[PDB]
């Protein structure tokens, strides 16, 4: 009894689209998409066996629509098959925050918690897990704008993100996803620190069961590193939902330096525009 999915699968010409640059290495290239018979310009970046899973990947991306996950603009179905999607000029937040550490006040920080809220929130929606939530799958579209990604393991091993069950009975949830929220939150909050760092993973699943947890991030309050330990609670029901992180750290991102303490506080068209 689940709805049709009808979102559309856009086939592009190659001819239609200039590569322009490798971002990374599985490849990633910055590039222009120019619709063949539209006067605009679209900064875009462009990514058997392999092929089931990365076409598994674009049905995902195709069937979200939403300001804070990335969307499948199209696939090109060449020599190889590339997934075609909106640029995001200021690469994954992960990077980010550990390039800039000494420039991201409490404003910035609260006000990604609050949109990877709303993306995580909206994939709920859609009845969709991501089960891959960290902070390098979110994505920098400005610093004002981060959108998930990577829905390559989405549904309807990243160990050192996954809850306790996930770990344990490969059980995954939007309440399991709520827990890779509360690390990734983590990672914002130490600027980029990799968590349990040093701990083999296979020792991971023991430390959560003795009761640790990643341990309070200098610049967070109680209030923030409560609603982390919350994400990280047994009962996965006891476990904050994402439509209340979004309040949360709203409330929150209305008066940041009460809950962040931090030193110092040509015919192109976004994707974005391209409807
Ligand atoms: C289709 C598709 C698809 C599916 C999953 C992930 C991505 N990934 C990306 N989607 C949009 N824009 C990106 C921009 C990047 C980038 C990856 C991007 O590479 C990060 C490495 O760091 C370089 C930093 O350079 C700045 C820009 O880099 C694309």
């Amino acid at each position: 009894g689940e709805a049709p999915n009808q979102a559309l699968l856009r086939i592009l010409k190659e001819t239609e689209f200039k590569k322009i640059k490798v971002l990374g290495s599985g490849t990633v290239y910055k590039g222009l998409w120019i619709p063949e018979g539209e006067k605009v310009k679209i900064p875009v970046a462009i990514k058997p066996k392999a092929n089931k899973e990365i076409l598994d990947e674009a049905y995902v991306m195709a069937s979200v629509d939403n300001p804070h996950v990335c969307r499948l603009l199209g696939i090109c179905l060449t020599s190889t098959v590339q997934l075609i999607t909106q640029l995001m000029p200021f690469g994954c937040l992960l990077d980010y925050v550990r390039e800039h550490k000494d420039n991201i006040g409490s404003q910035y920080l609260l006000n990604w918690c609050v949109q990877i809220a709303k993306g995580m929130n909206y994939l709920e929606d859609r009845r969709l897990v991501h089960r891959d939530l960290a902070a390098r799958n979110v994505l920098v579209k400005t610093p004002q704008h981060v959108k998930i990604t990577d829905f390559g393991l989405a549904k309807l091993v990243p160990i050192k993100w996954m809850a306790l069950e996930s770990i344990l009975h490969r059980i995954y949830t939007h309440q399991s996803d709520v827990w890779s929220y509360g690390v990734t939150v983590w990672e914002l909050m130490t600027f980029g620190s990799k968590p349990y760092d040093g701990i083999p993973a296979s020792e991971i699943s023991s430390i959560l069961e003795k009761g640790e947890r990643l341990p309070q991030p200098p610049i967070c309050t109680i209030d923030v590193y409560m609603i982390m330990v919350k994400c990280w609670m047994i009962d996965a029901d006891s476990r904050p939902k994402f439509r209340e992180l979004i309040i949360e750290f709203s409330k929150m991102a209305r008066d940041p330096q009460r809950y962040l303490v931090i030193q110092g506080d040509d015919d192109v068209v976004d994707a974005d525009e391209y409807l």
